[PDB]
């Protein structure tokens, strides 16, 4: 088996979590320690179904801009057993776009799911269902509802958090190593 998906496929086992908030089911992506982000929209509470259990939320972080504007990216610490494995190292130091990317989702509804979004390019303001987000990117990929959270990858970084779409293209939140600092 070849690198990029043996290295999907470590993701899915390692740091890509099924999950389902009151909102419904979403892809969580356990960046290292007992830190994990998901999309703003999820509205994690004090307690998150993951996989097979309910798992305490400790704290959780909207992040904005200095501008005051909403990066649609929710960061949460968890009362879980054991510390994710720590990929802040395949985060990009400044949010990037790539050529080709896949988005792999992981729901009770699509588990380990492969989507060919290709490439994603600079986006950055976004209104979504309302609220202005900023720091996204794009990709012309026709998305669908329960693939938020799913992982925007490509050649072994994680560029993205996908949040939402319009039908004939994809958005992601971008992600860089600092907001998980
Ligand atoms: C994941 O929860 C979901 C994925 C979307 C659903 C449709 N395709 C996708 O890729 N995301 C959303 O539903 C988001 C949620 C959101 C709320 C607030 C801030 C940021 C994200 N919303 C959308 O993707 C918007 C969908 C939409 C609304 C209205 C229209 N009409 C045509 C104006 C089109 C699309």
């Amino acid at each position: 088996m070849g690198p990029s998906l043996d290295f999907a496929l470590s993701l899915l086992r390692r740091n890509v979590r099924q999950v389902q908030t009151d909102q419904g089911h979403f892809t969580m992506l356990g960046v290292r320690d007992r830190l994990a982000v998901l999309p703003r929209h999820s509205q994690p509470g004090k307690t998150i179904w993951i996989e097979h259990k309910l798992v305490n939320i400790l704290d959780a972080v909207e992040l904005v801009d200095e501008q005051g504007v909403n990066l649609e990216l929710t960061l949460i610490t968890l009362d879980t057993n054991e510390k994710f494995r720590d990929i802040t190292k395949f985060i990009p130091e400044n949010i990037s776009t790539a050529s080709d990317a896949t988005l792999v989702i992981n729901t009770e509804h699509m588990p380990s799911m492969f989507v060919p979004v290709g490439d994603v390019v600079q986006y950055g303001f976004l209104n979504l269902s309302g609220k202005p987000t900023h720091r996204t990117m794009m990709y012309n990929f026709p998305t669908k509802a329960g693939q938020c959270g799913g992982v925007v990858t490509s050649v072994g970084k994680v560029i993205g958090i996908h949040i939402g779409g319009n039908g004939r293209q994809g958005f992601c939140a971008g992600l860089k190593r600092s907001y998980f600092a």
